[PDB]
């Protein structure tokens, strides 16, 4: 059933730069579950877990071709909890 | 804007027994925000804060005429955060 | 990879009484993941999530033939996170 | 330096009944730090850690001569964090 | 009544630079409550909520004329919880 | 007894640069407990408390001769909780 999650919206130079793979790899390292996608208004990252370490490291380790201009966060409800972290 | 909340659904003998006032008073004592209502399928309590102490004390201090048969919890998203605890 | 979990050790009259199914059903209602077993020194419940609501309700809704004499908790590390709640 | 703590005020039949030792033993089992005292308006328990499991078990395992009528909680600031749990 | 809060003390080039408005805007984006002021030893930010995302973004998005040299955090107790985020 | 902790593994130019003292001083400022060591594969920091603010500030305030290339985190269990923060 449902659980509280977090959606992060990351905007900047975040496409064509290895950003979705970067997010994926960071989520793997952090043992996070959810997904990442590029929906045309930046990159959306949905997580089951608290996003703080992820956010710290998103910024600090941003790929060299990428550039993060802003990150927004909001809560949402998972309909079913994720068991993996996937690129969608 | 939005925040993660918790909805509790309390079923049993929970109407005509001072249950909504009891919930209100417990929320006041605990400095909780949200609301309580009876919507015909028990009592729904919506909280901004984590419900655990509230739940402990709901059970332990249940009014004498009342009887709690079950409590369910689920997350939801507040559209605007509550600044009081109110009976609705 | 690994995550912080909680092991609960529940002792009393907790076998032959529907206790493992009771735990399972409570974990389902609470959307918890991990497992339950009877290993000869009571019932061990391992959870991914914080156990507090589970504990409240374990006590309050204890099956009628069962009797809980004590519950102990300790942290441990999951080797892989659970995706279900199962009876083992 | 300072940290956020919780003070619990437990009222009822809570003196002459083994209540301070009971609290101590529960805190030991739960690996909690802080202190307990009887200051003439019930028993005050100060904890470094979140009090929820403690509270659950305070109620469920209340000594037979004791009787808990109410428990109140409030936050406070530790001037120095406790390294033990002690009866004061 | 009272709740646990966090006070952040931000020092550097943090006056005459749009820092209080920057903090305000960040708190709005994050749905945080409390206040900000310049009391002559940097900027003090008092929050109801956990400060971690705020801190991440304080640093990453520091206005161009500003410069953050240090940030300290300590807990404190709110006398009444804030319902807005305001510049004081 | 045991508690959930966090181990951080910090790699880069992190030896001969005042890194262990830097970590120590940051832990003191943050009122953290645990330890730091250099075990030949970077710097390991073990903490009792949640590491997020520590991590934010590790990166932002990295000493000038140092360079942080990566930070990994994993949970572990303390055998006895630390009462100080020490360089080992
Ligand atoms: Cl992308
Ligand atoms: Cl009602
Ligand atoms: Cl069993
Ligand atoms: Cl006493
Ligand atoms: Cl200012
Ligand atoms: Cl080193």
């Amino acid at each position: 059933n449902t659980s509280c999650g977090v959606q992060l919206r990351i905007r900047g130079k975040v496409q064509g730069v290895g950003f979705r793979p970067f997010v994926w790899q960071l989520a793997q390292q952090l043992n996070l579950h959810g997904d990442v996608c590029n929906d045309g208004d930046g990159v959306e990252v949905r997580l089951r877990e608290d996003p703080e370490v992820f956010l710290v490291q998103l910024y600090q380790h941003c790929p060299p071709l990428a550039r993060i201009d802003s990150v927004e966060r909001e809560p949402f409800i998972w309909s079913q909890l994720p068991t993996e972290f996937t690129i969608r």
